[PDB]
């Protein structure tokens, strides 16, 4: 299955946001993050990606597809927006085996709030 996230300078939750911020999905999912706004992209967070995954980085303004294999938790940012919190969570499978690990990877304020409540939303 495909899902979208925008990127977004604002939106519902605020200020330089993943709409959504949190999403569900199975494993070889993808997920396109849409360059709405110009200026974003998508990276994986230092200490938020499950076993068997492999960190990225888009680049700025790109459309880009990214397909979700080992189940768990992934953080991902937006590069230049990241201490801004322009953050979110991608969850492959329920009961994600590396919640405590990621609950406990090392974010600036925005961004750990708005990834505790993506995790939250998530069932976390
Ligand atoms: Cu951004």
């Amino acid at each position: 299955a495909d899902f979208e996230v925008h990127m977004l300078n604002k939106g519902k939750d605020g200020a330089v946001v993943f709409e959504p911020a949190s999403l569900k999905v199975a494993p070889g999912d993808t997920v396109t993050f849409i360059p709405t706004d110009k200026g974003h992209n998508v990276e994986t967070i230092k200490g938020m990606i499950p076993d068997g995954a492999e960190a990225f980085k888009s680049k700025i303004n790109e459309n880009y597809k990214v397909t979700f294999t080992a189940p768990g938790v992934y953080g991902v940012k937006c590069t230049p927006h990241y201490g801004m919190g322009m953050v979110g969570v991608v969850q492959v499978g329920d009961a994600p085996a590396n919640l405590e690990a990621v609950k406990g990877a090392k974010n600036p304020k925005k961004a750990q709030e708005r990834l505790d409540a993506a995790l939250a939303a998530l069932g976390n």
